[PDB]
């Protein structure tokens, strides 16, 4: 029955993490020179001896932040809507309550598969013969991870919504 409402909630719990475990996690790329083996995010940056901030602002790099805070903070309000989906609360009745998550996950996994989009469509073009040590690192895949997680998040919602109503 409500094993969707359990499934998907949980699809969403892990996959709200991994978003939030990539944009604190200093590994997007990784780069070193001379001894300074290190990584590179989208707003802080590392070597060795000391660390680095952000210096220009590039538009893909603008593109990414805005649109993994789109889709966290269209994840949360998917968490908060699945603890809504067990307990009845009378409202109305256009957008069903589990259904709503289903719009609501999908949106958030629409602004992660652009936003990683946008970084990978730019970072080879802008770059390539000159950085040596071209690599997406470990954030990056936990970013396609989440483009997974959230994605069953809204399958399992979604999928509940016809065992409902019919």
């Amino acid at each position: 029955m409500y094993s969707f409402m359990g499934g998907g909630l949980f699809c969403a719990w892990v996959g709200t993490i991994l978003l939030v475990v990539a944009m604190a996690t200093d590994h997007w790329m990784q780069y070193r020179l001379s001894g300074s083996f290190a990584h590179q995010g989208l707003w802080r940056y590392c070597l060795g001896n000391k660390c680095y901030l952000q210096t220009d602002s590039i538009a893909y790099w603008n593109a990414t932040r805005a649109f993994m805070i789109l889709s966290a903070l269209c994840a949360i309000s998917g968490i908060i809507m699945g603890i809504m989906a067990f307990a009845h609360q009378p409202t109305f009745s256009r957008i069903s309550r589990p259904f709503s998550a289903g719009i609501m996950f999908f949106s958030s996994t629409l602004f992660v598969v652009l936003a990683l989009a946008i970084y990978t469509g730019v970072t080879v073009s802008f770059l390539g013969r000159r950085f040596g040590d071209w690599r997406f690192s470990w954030s990056y895949i936990l970013g396609w991870v989440a483009v997974l997680m959230t994605f069953f998040a809204g399958i399992f919602y979604m999928c509940a919504y016809r065992v409902h109503e019919c």
